[PDB]
């Protein structure tokens, strides 16, 4: 079984994540989602300097009816955390387009619009890019920089063995950053709020980073075995008006995000993440995105 | 008499355009300048591969106080062409920058955004970017290619002589493309409705072009001389929404813009631009960029 093209790659410049609702019958996505996957391999055949990847990936009412309930036992409906503090806006359909070159992106998300075309209703569609020196918007470094390398990446994100061997659950949540709230606050306090350093990315030891510390929040570890994700985000948005970083993360069990989650958002020991004194989510999403053989099947 | 750095810079890959209406005294514009165009030579040293240029340019009544009345002899409000066909949205400010790196420009506009700060308020921001083969999004060429090489194009935008030495008049128009209605279009039609050939971009004469076609519409002579200009124009938009090309225009003439809109929207044969039928533009400004040692004799 094959993954999807768009999971494992590293060092993407840009993308393109768009959610969609289905209209009418549900059965008109096999066909879409195969025409979409064979896209994408006539574009990486057309674009090789693009190192292009793409991901279809389905909310859980849309992928139990074209799954007949088999498998994807840990799929859900985004649930909302921290009593609303974790927005839910859960659709049907996400389409994940990632690469070096933004153009080809475009035309990209062009062809799965054209693939879909009255089958879905468009929700979102945003345009993610790498910033200077991988940072996040805030000076910080972006948080995609591990897990390196297929191998590891691999092991975090893709289920091994089973029905849904290949595939992967995805989380998305937009986030709206402002920077003159964050500006406000020295970077020594700013880097007791992320827990590193700022411009070394110097890890400050669990001891001395407070528990409300971003790191704090999300290194969290089961038996001593770290719950790790692997991170896809892109800072996106105008300099005048909304920008943010676009959150987004693959896993072989969504378990490891949910942790992550109920932690950052208030509903383990109580504490928040520190973060949320200069940013804040305004969407969030589940969604399952079976192996490429997964898909060919559907029809 | 030294010219902005954003005029002239051939094959930028992405570029961020914003206007602004001033708020309060004009004068806070004079070191706000200073302060932006110090800030881009900044930015150069920086990111040397990056090829970064930006433009500061002004609309009429901001520039008439600016100036004492000195020079910029064609300087006007945008004024609406075709009765409504083109309409008009004046600002005082424009702010154009360009470059390799999208990332690099928005740290450039946020740090715009600094030196105007509080004396400006922001009406548009556009975020352009080089699609595939230079080419619009329609399927042909941009319109960008030539001039081609810095004498040429010097000569073509870059006021000679006289007070206004180094300086240029500027055109920014943004436009809306229904690719549907341009899909419905046979690939012959649309060769006739643009001049050109799509692929290969060959001149079609004008012996079989129709006179609305786009070529006949622009192509203009004034005493055996060409009346061009320096496009500086891109791509931009989202797949599922608003998208179609941001017209940005330099010349040492505003005479040679005027010329060109009058033949495309009807006032000078009463024959429109055949474009219209799958596109059309809702913004328009003209402003005047000064040279750099005109900038630094503002304060
Ligand atoms: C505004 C949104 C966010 C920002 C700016 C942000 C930023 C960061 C930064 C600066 C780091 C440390 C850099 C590094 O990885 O070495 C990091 C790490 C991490 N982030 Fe976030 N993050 C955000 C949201 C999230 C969310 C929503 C989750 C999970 C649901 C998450 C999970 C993680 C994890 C697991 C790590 C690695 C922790 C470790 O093992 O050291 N982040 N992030
Ligand atoms: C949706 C908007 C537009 C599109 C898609 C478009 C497209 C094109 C194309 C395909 C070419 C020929 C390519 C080449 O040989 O470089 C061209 C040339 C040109 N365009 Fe446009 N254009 C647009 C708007 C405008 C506007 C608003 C103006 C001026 C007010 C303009 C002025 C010119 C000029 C002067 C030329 C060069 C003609 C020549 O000397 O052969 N264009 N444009
Ligand atoms: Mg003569």
């Amino acid at each position: 079984s094959q993954v999807q093209s768009g999971i494992l790659p590293e060092h993407c410049r840009a993308a393109i994540w768009i959610e969609a609702n289905l209209k009418g019958d549900v059965n008109a996505l096999r066909e879409a989602s195969k025409i979409f996957v064979d896209n994408v391999a006539t574009f990486q055949a057309k674009f090789p300097d693009a190192k292009l990847g793409a991901v279809v990936a389905f909310g859980n009412n849309v992928w139990r009816q074209l799954s007949g309930g088999e498998g994807a036992d840990e799929l859900k409906d985004f649930p909302v955390y921290g009593k609303g503090l974790a927005p839910s806006t859960q659709y049907d359909l996400l389409i994940h387009i990632l690469s070096a070159r933004h153009e080809v992106n475009f035309s990209v998300a062009q062809a799965a619009l054209a693939a879909f075309g009255d089958a879905i209703d468009v929700k979102e569609e945003i345009h993610g890019f790498r910033w200077v020196e991988e940072r996040d918007l805030s000076g910080f470094v972006d948080g995609t920089e591990n897990p390196a390398g297929e191998e590891t990446r691999r092991e975090v994100a893709v289920i091994k063995d089973g029905v849904d061997a290949g595939g992967s659950y995805v989380f998305v949540q937009r986030w709206e950053h402002n920077l003159k709230q964050l500006n406000r606050m020295s970077v020594p306090d700013q880097e007791m709020m992320i827990g590193r350093t700022k411009d070394a990315n110097e890890e400050i030891d669990g001891d001395e980073r407070p528990v409300t510390s971003h790191l704090s929040r999300v290194d969290l570890k089961e038996d001593g075995k770290g719950l790790k994700i692997v991170a896809q985000s892109l800072p996106y948005g105008t300099a005048s008006g909304t920008h943010g970083l676009y959150f987004c993360a693959y896993c072989a069990r969504l378990y490891n995000i949910e942790q992550q989650l109920l932690s950052m958002f208030g509903d383990t020991d109580g504490k928040r993440d520190a973060m949320l004194r200069f940013t804040k989510p305004v969407t969030g999403g589940y969604y399952f995105a079976p192996s490429l053989e997964r898909i060919q099947a559907l029809g």
